């Protein structure tokens, strides 16, 4: 009999609580054959913000945390590489090379403190606004809410004022005229009643303008002193097919939703990937200054990029098992 507690920021009955984290939780309840119990507290319920839930996990104020990587901005610089402008065409490749580059690159260096069982990447980042956005211009003098300090800089060079804030705070934001418009992929915008605070949403073919990274991370101390056959419990539901499939799962909860704001009559422009190339102009030189960034701190950025191209071509759709 052991009792671990889950904390995350969203209500239980979103996509990510309710089809990757119950699903992975009642995995190991069952793996263990009920000797391990989770609890799962969801929308911040046993206190803090969502920023802090990497700090819960890493002291142990919490077991398991659902967090988004970038709310602890610049702390686990290599997931930086998925949240790169027009990096990533399929979530579950991105998810497959995020794993292995975990294990490689960032397990022992930037994720030492803490145990992670879980590396994945939503569906395509877009628009959500107040006013139409069909071109760059559109979103001059508009203030928009990013999730981390890569979209606010991507925000900043298509001319929209950046405004950081977690993402449950999106609706009341919204509601009270503090932001124009939001970044989100499709499949959270119904828990958060986007769809019916705004009208607006831009969307684009091709490669996503952007997707940020999460993490389910567990306490170290907890996790080593459980016992080994355990131990070996929890790592067995975890890892590169998990997340592969929390990645899969989050992209493809994108097409009910959409269709939710289609079926409200909410105007929802498509920019070709044709189009999308003046939208890449503006953000490309994104690559070139994070570069720098990253060998200021003593790290081969452009390798990170080309490995991780490497590895999503390399992903075949039948490593996709859980
Ligand atoms: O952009 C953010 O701040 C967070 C994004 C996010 C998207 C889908 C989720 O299910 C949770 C967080």
């Amino acid at each position: 009999e052991v009792t671990l507690t889950l904390h995350q920021f969203l209500p239980a009955q979103a996509n990510v609580p309710k089809d990757v984290l119950d699903v992975w939780a009642d995995n190991v309840e069952e793996a263990s054959d009920g000797r391990i119990e989770i609890e799962r507290y969801p929308s911040m319920q046993l206190g803090g913000t969502p920023p802090e839930l990497m700090d819960q996990a890493i002291d142990g104020i919490a077991d398991i945390v659902w967090t988004v990587v970038g709310y602890t901005p610049g702390r686990y610089p290599s997931t930086e590489v998925f949240e790169l402008p027009f990096m990533v065409s399929d979530a579950r490749a991105a998810s497959y090379a995020y794993w292995k580059m975990f294990e490689e690159h960032m397990k022992d260096g930037e994720f030492a403190d803490v145990k992670i069982l879980g590396t994945w990447v939503h569906g395509p980042g877009m628009f959500h606004t107040n006013k139409p956005v069909a071109v760059p211009s559109d979103l001059e003098g508009m203030k928009i809410r990013g999730g981390s300090r890569l979209v606010n800089d991507l925000l900043t060079r298509v001319g929209a004022e950046p405004i950081g804030m977690p993402v449950p705070a999106i609706s009341e934001a919204l509601s009270k005229g503090v932001i124009d418009g939001t970044t989100i992929p499709w499949e959270v915008t119904s828990a958060l009643k986007v769809p019916e605070l705004v009208g607006n949403h831009t969307e684009f073919d091709g490669p996503a303008l952007y997707n940020l990274t999460f993490v389910l991370a567990m306490n170290k101390d907890a996790y080593e002193s459980l016992p080994e056959d355990l131990q070996e419990v929890i790592d067995s539901q975890s890892g590169l097919a998990f997340s592969i499939f929390a990645g899969g799962t989050q992209a493809d909860a994108d097409g009910p939703a959409r269709q939710i704001a289609v079926d409200r009559g909410n105007n929802i422009v498509t920019v070709s990937q044709e189009d999308a190339k003046a939208w890449d102009a503006l953000v490309n030189p994104i690559y070139e200054t994070w570069v720098a960034e990253m060998n200021d701190k003593g790290i081969d950025g452009q390798a990170l990029i080309d490995e991780a191209k490497s590895l999503m071509e390399e992903y075949d759709p039948s490593m996709d098992t859980y």
